[PDB]
């Protein structure tokens, strides 16, 4: 019958410990919190770290019974707007996505007490860090087992968007492949449609990607998306494409969710399958900058559970984007340590332990005129992901395909001589264009 | 076929149309950027959707557009109404009606903001859904109680107590009064206290608390994990243990997972308590990401017997009309619209069985009057720390939830007006039962 | 490049290295041959369990060395320090450190003797590893004794009992006190004594002991075969026959194999006992082979309940003062370096939970008080000929034990001193205990 407090006391009286130094192998979030207005910034930030460790709104009696100054998270740094929070190793799952976001992001966001919060980033110990497995592939075996080096790996996404049928759908996939782009994709949305059955969009596409490698000489693929309503039926269909001879599967990684794509991850793996992951609702999140999480949160936790692509978004395509918060996206994806850079969105260090990189996808409404952009800021080391821009040439996907892999093949040779990308760009197009045809209907068509 | 990029209002909006009764109907409130209408922003986020693009392709001549295309049939200044025909999404899967509507319309630079307020699921497509595996009805005569709300509690603190004392935390709340427990959103598996020794922990107390109170107890493991195998074997090692009940977090595991841990919870004769966690990086906010009346029905849908639906007078965010609509979203078999309580559209749930509501947050014996308002008697509610916070222990904290909701329904059953009655319900109850006495008297 | 023989000093010896916190640290205790310098030899020792050989290879160009290789930071006269960096090991895996660490490096002619003295796992490399499935605070639940150490016996004869006399041996040991008896190391499956008959028919004697005596007693049953899958097969006939133990030789049976059984051992929640057979043969010379203390965290990272600690009085050899470094090194969180008691490094265990050190040996009453002193209310003292030894049988020598151990525990816990007082707590205790008496005259 021990007696304790009993009360209610405020969440900063032992949650928040501004004399506190991190170890290195705590996790460190940095929390972009707005109080409720007369709560103070210091009170409201002690509340997010309780509420994402051992904390509640009342002392318990079961207190007593473990030791708490062991588990419990404490900001430890306020610097006005942005409080830093530290989470002690033992209070995660080892190897699970999962866990890291149960607990972080689970019941944080919807207090009384904070009006708007966001986790801008978070530093993932090397402890916890080599608990999971990383991509399988990475950008290495990627380019070897495409035989593809020094250039931006092209691809396309088959459009419409939804309504063509599996006939209809591999005479397409056959016109970008043949006309030069190394790859083409499904569409985010396009699963198993009653008018494109993926038993048969399986089928049909890959003698489509077949057919383009015999009369091409190159080595082609096509992601083939085998996201669906449950983890068997997404492993079925992974399975499937693994027979039929394909080099790609992809995976909804968002929507899915992060358990069924770990499952995903490790069949696909199993079966020497290049794992592409899209982001779709994504945007959700990483959109208003005063609520949510930031991307670049998502693109550590997708390097961590394992993907060998995933969309860092392009910064002059039809989707919002920051280049500074771009760049800074895709040294977390590519690189083995990323120093913290207040200039790009990064508040932490990051010791990758060894993990290996990830292709930085770009993809959104981006033609010929986006090629001097976009290889800059992605380099050699990315894939270029032309929908809308490979389709909607005047002349049907095989001129549309060759003129993208012109343009961006002669931008990436031009990157050779020295020239300045960004301040002759235009011009180096142009000079393009005066020998290539296809890219001169591109380039007198989007302006 | 002619090439060139060309305004989406021309194609994807259409005023005049009429929504066929198979069609998926979604209402967005848009906020477009400073000089695009409200009509290229609503075309914009139907045509994104769905067989949309952003220039003109040449495979559109390869099939009917018409057929397949969603668009706009009503722009209410503010909220925009598109219609989502049948034949774009796959039979069954929430995933494709979320990578699809949600997926990727959110995140243009047209659209400086983008919240999908509701959506009808036609019951052509609802007929494909399991829909939850035993409902409401069936959990009332498996657990034996009938004619109140069932109580519950999340054992605190979150993270830190070992299995055996967590074991010991979870005696003392089934044996105070408590229906059921349940490990808390983040305790997974971690190096104090792993799910083997938990799960075979905890279920020794349930047994133990149960034979010595006469009545059916359950507590709600946690068998969220890191991949969907992994989950499977945690609910399977909790089925064989005796466990009435399972516990996964549906939105951060995801929703191929949650549907996969559905299909065989069904198989082992569970019961799938659902935890909202994330649900707040969504539908905080009102000009930005998804209602949770529509994650109320996506979870209806794939099956579900209870979920979180948000108390409204707790320490969480939630609004008291919308969560009426919701809990009627989650209970009845037809829900008619009420713009009171934002529910925009008609819904009609083609027989699939309803879904207890769980009302938990900063909640003690004061909110248990307005609670029983809100909810009626077909609802769980969860004092976490307002059972281990009373000044004597877990025991007389659970006593004093379980005195103050039998108080307050009989009065309601009685006639009197809950809503005004509550303190003087609650202080004629704490008038007999010392431990109501000393929960009102630290709370408030 | 430069291609031929070169000093191993030139490259793999960094005096001004400074170790990482993720680097795996080996304290290496070197005996080099007549005429070559002792730090070539260390700078050898170091090259060969990495990225080096005895030439210099064209191949060596081909990746960033400085990132691998293993280096030499610090000499103290005999002992040498290497530091390994964390890229070199394969997560989650003993027998990768030991193709590394003790592969090649102790048979090259440079180096005459070398033994492994200690060796430092980082918590980054630490935390890819299970830990035992049960650990300390566990099995005491499991078995409901608390605040004194716990009484086992190893049947003897070793070898020759018959299935139904080893059954009987067993059941006078349970029943007269005993808290758990034991398979002896060679005993797997012989033609006298068959798997299959003693499995059964010791089951039957412990649940028997079980029900007569009242308090939960055991049996760990030797599980060890020539291959993993008929280890697992009896691991599974043992699981469902009701034992809660089940042994392995967890060196003469290999750390993969033993990785495989300890995995199944959880999943079937038996508590696994670990016995370790031929460790003589690398521990005992003081010049040569591996340190007991180095395989005492080896068995931790990958799991095991229990480990034969040794015991200092009895007829197996074993120090006093690195005694209690491995008993600290197993069943603390956290094990400062104490160069008296034998450790070289901070060793921090990431949560992994503690082991039962066990004692068994020659020994008898009279080592009790010892005994007791050395290890406390946290570990296993075996009986083995010290139970059957006793002239009036092994039902008898089973209370000389029990009643010898109860009474110095509690005597230790009202303040006598144990080293001083052990004769005289031994005598009163026999002078109301006539079993005590007859073990005290006939060993003393
Ligand atoms: O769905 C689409 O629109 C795309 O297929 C682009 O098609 P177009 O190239 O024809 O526009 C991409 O998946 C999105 O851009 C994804 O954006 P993110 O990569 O930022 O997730
Ligand atoms: O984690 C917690 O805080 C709780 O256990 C409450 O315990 P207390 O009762 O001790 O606060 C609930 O799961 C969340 O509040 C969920 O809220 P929502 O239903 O809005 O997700
Ligand atoms: O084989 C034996 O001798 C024992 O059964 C003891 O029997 P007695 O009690 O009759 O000697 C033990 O297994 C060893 O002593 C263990 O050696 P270590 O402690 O070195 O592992
Ligand atoms: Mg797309
Ligand atoms: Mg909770
Ligand atoms: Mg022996």
């Amino acid at each position: 019958r021990a007696q304790y407090e009993a009360g209610v006391r405020p969440y900063r009286e032992t949650y928040y410990d501004p004399d506190y130094e991190p170890k290195d192998t705590d996790l460190l979030c940095a929390f972009r919190i707005t109080p409720k207005p007369g709560v103070p910034m210091e009170e409201a930030a002690a509340a997010v770290a309780a509420e994402s460790s051992t904390g509640t709104w009342t002392e318990v009696w079961s207190n007593l019974l473990t030791d708490l100054e062991r588990y419990k998270a404490r900001c430890y740094r306020i610097e006005g707007d942005v409080a830093y929070i530290a989470y002690p190793l033992d209070l995660f799952e080892e190897g699970s996505i999962v866990n890291i976001m149960s607990s972080i992001v689970g019941n944080v966001f919807g207090f009384k007490a904070v009006q708007a919060l966001r986790l801008e980033d978070m530093r993932i110990p090397v402890a916890y860090l080599k608990t999971f497995p990383g991509p399988p592939t990475g950008i290495q075996v990627e380019r070897d087992r495409l035989n593809k080096y020094g250039r931006p790996l092209l691809g396309g996404t088959i459009k419409p968007k939804l309504g063509l049928s599996a006939k209809e759908y591999a005479r397409v996939v056959y016109e970008c492949l043949r006309g030069g782009l190394d790859t083409t994709k499904d569409d985010e949305n396009l699963n198993s449609q009653p008018f494109n059955r993926w038993r048969d969009r399986f089928l049909y596409v890959m003698e489509a990607v077949r057919k383009a490698e015999a009369e091409t000489g190159e080595r082609k693929g096509h992601w083939l998306n085998v996201t669906a309503g449950s983890t068997e039926e997404m492993l079925k269909r992974a399975e499937f494409a693994a027979e039929l001879g394909s080099r790609y599967i992809m995976v909804d990684f968002l929507t899915a969710g992060f358990a069924a794509f770990a499952s995903v991850r490790r069949r696909a793996e199993e079966l020497g399958l290049m794992l592409h992951c899209h982001r779709a609702m994504h945007a959700v999140f990483d959109r208003q900058p005063n609520h949510g999480i930031h991307f670049r949160v998502l693109a550590k936790w997708l390097r961590m559970v394992g993907g060998d692509h995933v969309h860092t978004g392009t910064v002059v395509g039809k989707l919002e984007g920051d280049r500074a918060e771009t760049l800074g996206i895709a040294d977390l994806l590519r690189e083995d340590y990323v120093p913290a850079d207040p200039g790009r969105g990064l508040f932490f260090d990051q010791d990758w332990a060894g993990l290996k990189p990830v292709f930085p996808v770009a993809s959104g409404g981006i033609h010929v005129w986006h090629v001097p952009d976009l290889v800059s800021i992605f380099g050699d080391d990315a894939f270029f992901l032309f929908g809308g821009g490979t389709h909607g040439h005047p002349r049907g996907s095989r001129a549309g395909a060759t003129a993208n892999r012109v343009a961006v093949e002669a931008v990436v040779q031009a990157r050779n001589e020295g020239r300045d990308i960004l301040a002759e760009g235009r011009e180096i197009l142009e000079e393009a264009a005066r020998w290539c045809p296809e890219l001169r209907e591109a380039m007198e068509l989007w302006g």
